[PDB]
């Protein structure tokens, strides 16, 4: 039997009008219809088959979606037709339902040749969020962010850890944690870090 | 046909000689027509004979589920031995095997740091105390909080996250009333992991 998975756009893509958010309908184990709420839609695009180490083909259909539709909770339905199973499989997907809540951002200074800078982001809803670090308006590359964790009041939290040379912290370059979320003004805040 | 799921001990069970660690082999979707289930267990490929298999139990979907439990020695688990469960049922073309063991790689000692609440979280009447734990391997770990020898239940802990040098980190958030914080009470983050001495460290924080 063929098997259908359906994936949401990336958080960052929906929050910035410049980027193009996509809903992806993956099919493992070998047609495509798309609806947004009721309405049938056409702009979807299939991909070159990606054969597998287990005699599987992986066929992927990508539909581009409007930022505002996704944010407003519209529902995306991927009806996969084929021969190797009778009834056309449906999957469906939409943004998590509920009042979006604004992340609260707080940077925390270190307690070797390297120090760990922390950015704790709490109290936000839905869990869709993107975190990034920069210095002198330049992107950092030595950072990792935990997945969102469900807090006891139903909001989410996470922490981002940025690792830099003890020396850069030393002079007092300023380090900046960017956070993007639907509940923030312009979908974007920043908190700032350096030593005192 | 049937399905097999094999589950490891909890981290805390292998790290404390007082607790008893177990590996658990669960078979579901056993049919009525072919209800007998046989388990064979192997440690590092050598058959063992002390597992305890429970009587089959009918589910509401009218399939059976059968469970076999094998107690493991703390040190076998920490020495990376491999536990295999082989399940035989007359509906299967061949027996199902699953194997499990501690994640492979050289253990690394966790570094535990506490981080106090920020100033600006001192307008609400709750504060957030932070216990960063990084540089550990493998990812099996247990993190808890206490004050005055009593556990603090109001905390949440991230899953271990794969760091870029191959170790793991996580943070734990403890939420307390701002008062308790300001009276200058002492909060304790406690961490259990194989690469710690006595498998257990403890870091404190207050004003
Ligand atoms: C034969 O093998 C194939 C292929 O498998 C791989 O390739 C071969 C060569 C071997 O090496 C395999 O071992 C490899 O795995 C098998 O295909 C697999 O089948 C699985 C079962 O049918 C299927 O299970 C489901 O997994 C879901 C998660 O899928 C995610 O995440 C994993 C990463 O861990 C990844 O493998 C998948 O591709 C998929 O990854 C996401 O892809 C989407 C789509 O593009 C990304 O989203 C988009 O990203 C773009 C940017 O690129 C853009 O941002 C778009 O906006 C955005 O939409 C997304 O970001 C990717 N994630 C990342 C970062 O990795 C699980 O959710 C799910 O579990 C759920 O349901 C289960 C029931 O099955 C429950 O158990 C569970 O609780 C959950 O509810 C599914 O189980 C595998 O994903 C699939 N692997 C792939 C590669 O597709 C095939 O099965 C096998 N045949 C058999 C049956 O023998
Ligand atoms: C017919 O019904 C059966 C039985 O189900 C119940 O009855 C039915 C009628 C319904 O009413 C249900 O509500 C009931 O649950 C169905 O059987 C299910 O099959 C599923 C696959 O079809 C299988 O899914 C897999 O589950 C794994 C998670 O299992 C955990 O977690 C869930 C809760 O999330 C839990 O329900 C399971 O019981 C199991 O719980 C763990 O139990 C272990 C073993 O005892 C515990 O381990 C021990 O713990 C003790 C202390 O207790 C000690 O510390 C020991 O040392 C230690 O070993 C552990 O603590 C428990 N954890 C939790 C969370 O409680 C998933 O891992 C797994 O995912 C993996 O496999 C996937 C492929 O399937 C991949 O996608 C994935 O990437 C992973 O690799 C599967 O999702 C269900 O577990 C199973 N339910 C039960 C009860 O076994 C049956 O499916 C249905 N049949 C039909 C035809 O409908």
């Amino acid at each position: 039997g063929p098997s259908v998975f359906l994936f949401p756009p990336k958080p960052k893509d929906t929050l910035m009008i410049s980027r193009t958010p996509e809903v992806t309908c993956v099919v493992v184990d070998v047609k495509f219809n798309w609806y947004v709420d009721g309405v049938e839609v056409h702009n979807a695009k299939t991909k070159p088959r990606e054969e597998q180490y287990n005699s599987t083909y992986r066929v992927v259909s990508v539909l581009t979606v409007l930022h505002q539709d996704w944010l407003n909770g519209k529902e995306y339905k991927c009806k996969v037709s084929n021969k190797a199973l009778p009834a056309p499989i449906e999957k469906t997907i939409s943004k998590a339902k509920g009042q979006p809540r604004e992340p609260q951002v707080y940077t925390l200074p270190p307690s070797k040749n390297q120090v760990s800078l922390s950015c704790a982001v709490k109290g936000f809803y839905p869990s869709d969020i993107a975190v990034e670090w920069e210095s002198n308006g330049q992107p950092e590359n030595n950072y990792k962010t935990t997945p969102p964790v469900l807090d006891s009041d139903g909001s989410f939290f996470l922490v981002s850890k940025l690792t830099v040379d003890k020396s850069r912290w030393q002079q007092g370059n300023v380090f900046s944690c960017s956070v993007m979320h639907e509940a923030l003004h312009n979908h974007y805040t920043q908190k700032s870090l350096s030593l005192s």
